[PDB]
């Protein structure tokens, strides 16, 4: 079944935002904070993740859901990378590398969400 389509300014809006927290990068370093997080990997690579982290999901799964329009608010778009942060802060440790880019991630989806929205008015 094909989903209703959201109002065009509310997938449009999705995108920019999922769009800008991917870019983002590290100003020191240069590294892409998202890169990580973009691809899922396999079961047969990763069985232990998918041991721990019981609903994955990765900025492919993300942007599907835009595009299908499962999310229906900002809100549940919100919610999603909000997950995919809280899986990488489960599988991942404190003070790692990908934990600590996690949680800057979710910081960056508040702002550029805020920008935006700001914007529009």
């Amino acid at each position: 079944e094909k989903l209703s389509p959201n109002p065009p300014n509310l997938t449009k809006k999705m995108k920019k935002i999922v769009d800008a927290v991917i870019k983002y990068k590290d100003s020191s370093s240069g590294r892409q904070l998202s890169e990580v997080f973009i691809q899922l990997p396999s079961r047969k690579e990763l069985p232990e993740y998918y041991e721990l982290i019981r609903k994955p999901v990765d900025f492919k799964k993300i942007k599907e859901r835009i595009r299908n329009h499962k999310y229906r608010s900002l809100n549940d778009l919100e919610k999603d990378v909000m997950l995919l942060c809280q899986n990488a802060q489960t599988f991942n440790l404190e003070g790692s590398l990908i934990y600590e880019d996690s949680i800057v991630l979710q910081s960056v989806f508040t702002s550029v969400r805020q920008k935006i929205e700001k914007e529009d008015d």
